[PDB]
């Protein structure tokens, strides 16, 4: 039917405006936004340490996406029918695509776990070797999920060697489009949900112990004040010392120093109590209050509010990262799991959602680092080409 053949002639139209849109809105902000973070970690000597190395690994992964994956994925937009590049590049590009796309997700998952354990066990920290182990393991996972695509390969015809037409066929790669999405997306998703609620419980548990310490400390002061006996000053001071140390152990090693001072005073106080002079010791315990006010009280709200806000913004940005991948993977999963649905339009939907996921992974590290003043005014000097 010529009235339909002409319609397919219109279907294979010109789609340069969409390609220009993707260059302007996604690829350029990806390469630039990631090179900014890499420059920030590389140049700023004050930014160099354990966590930023992992963050830089993530930025490298996303930069590699925006450098090798997306420009070829464009050529597929324009040259819709047949794969233009050589035959080897179809498994090469697909492998790189899955590899990096998985690497970003698992990077975020590992960062979530780290940010949680840092709240749980703050005193147990995080060398360079730890970060190296983490980078290696994450990239090993990404390779392990990505390797079936180059191992299996794209079907070829002895008749038509040229017409490869790169696509993950449902018939050929069905199990991979299922279990690869399960191992690559939904598993770290569930992990991050678990660590989310665990982080809520961890923060709410840390906040209570600080209050108990506070009025543990405050109560015993009242005990020292009304102490007619000598022994109790030793007991009250001992328990105040324990409470002070316990409260100080909630933060990695400046109101925190006020605990050291406090303990010191307490020691001297229970020296007088050990000498017998209770009336002279209670007089110094009556001025433990100055240290208790100038440092401890301001320390309590600072820790809580800081960890609260940081975990909050981290949760939000990570949630918005994972939200923009959902269409791709729910479409990819159902595409396997539906013999009733139309496969053609279901493939077009993937061909659109890939760019939502692409822009989600591309701008993620920059967005995450922009909530840090040091990174911000490093970027400001970089976009003004000032450097150092
Ligand atoms: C050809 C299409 C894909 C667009 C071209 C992309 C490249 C060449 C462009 C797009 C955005 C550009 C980057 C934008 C931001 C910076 C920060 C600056 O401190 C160094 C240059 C650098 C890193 C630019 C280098 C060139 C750049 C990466
Ligand atoms: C729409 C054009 C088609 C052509 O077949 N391209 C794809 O389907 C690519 C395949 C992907 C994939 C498949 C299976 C598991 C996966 C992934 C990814 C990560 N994980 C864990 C990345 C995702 N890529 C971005 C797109
Ligand atoms: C209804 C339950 C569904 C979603 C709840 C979880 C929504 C948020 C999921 C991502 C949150 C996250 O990843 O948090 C990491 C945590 O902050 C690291 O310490
Ligand atoms: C360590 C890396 C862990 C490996 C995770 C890999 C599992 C992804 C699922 C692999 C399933 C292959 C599907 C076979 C096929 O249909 O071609």
């Amino acid at each position: 039917i010529p009235e339909e053949m002409k319609q397919i002639v219109e279907e294979q139209g010109n789609k340069l405006h969409w390609a220009a849109l993707l260059i302007l809105m996604v690829i350029i902000p990806t390469i630039g936004g990631n090179t900014l973070v890499i420059l920030a970690v590389s140049l700023e000597k004050k930014l160099q340490y354990a966590t930023n190395y992992f963050l830089m690994s993530l930025a490298v992964a996303d930069l590699l996406v925006g450098l090798f994956v997306m420009p070829i994925a464009l050529l597929t937009i324009m040259f819709e029918a047949m794969w233009p590049l050589p035959l080897v590049l179809c498994p090469a590009w697909l492998f790189l695509d899955v590899l990096f796309s998985t690497a970003s997700i698992w990077h975020l998952c590992a960062i979530s776990v780290d940010r949680y354990i840092a709240i749980k066990k703050p005193i147990q920290a995080n060398s360079r070797a730890t970060a190296f182990i983490k980078i290696t393991v994450v990239w090993l996972i990404s390779i392990g999920i990505a390797i079936p695509v180059p191992i299996k390969g794209i079907e070829t015809d002895v008749d038509n060697p040229n017409n490869i037409t790169c696509v993950l066929t449902k018939e050929r790669f069905g199990d991979f489009m299922l279990f690869g999405s399960l191992a690559g997306f939904f598993t770290p998703l569930a992990i991050m949900i678990v660590t989310y609620f665990l982080t809520i419980h961890a923060l709410q548990k840390k906040a209570a112990d600080l209050e108990d310490n506070w009025e543990t400390l405050n109560d015993n002061l009242k005990v020292i004040e009304k102490a007619d006996n000598a022994a109790q000053v030793k007991d009250a001071l001992t328990k105040m010392r324990a409470a002070a140390l316990d409260a100080q152990k909630a933060t990695p090693p400046d109101f925190r120093h006020g605990f050291d001072i406090l303990v010191g005073q307490i020691d001297d106080a229970l020296k007088l109590a050990n000498e017998g002079k209770v009336k002279e010791a209670q007089a110094a315990a009556e001025q433990l209050k100055t240290t208790r006010n100038a440092y401890i009280q301001k320390y309590l709200v600072q820790t809580i509010s800081n960890e609260q806000r940081a975990s909050k913004v981290l949760g939000i940005v990570f949630f918005l990262f994972l939200l923009m991948w959902c269409p791709f993977f729910i479409t990819n999963i159902t595409l396997v799991l539906c013999d009733s649905c139309n496969q053609t339009t279901l493939q077009m939907l993937l061909e659109i959602f890939v760019w939502i996921g692409y822009v989600s992974s591309g701008v993620n590290p920059l967005v995450y680092t922009l909530f840090n003043k040091t990174f911000r005014d490093a970027f400001g000097r970089y976009i003004t080409c000032n450097y150092r």
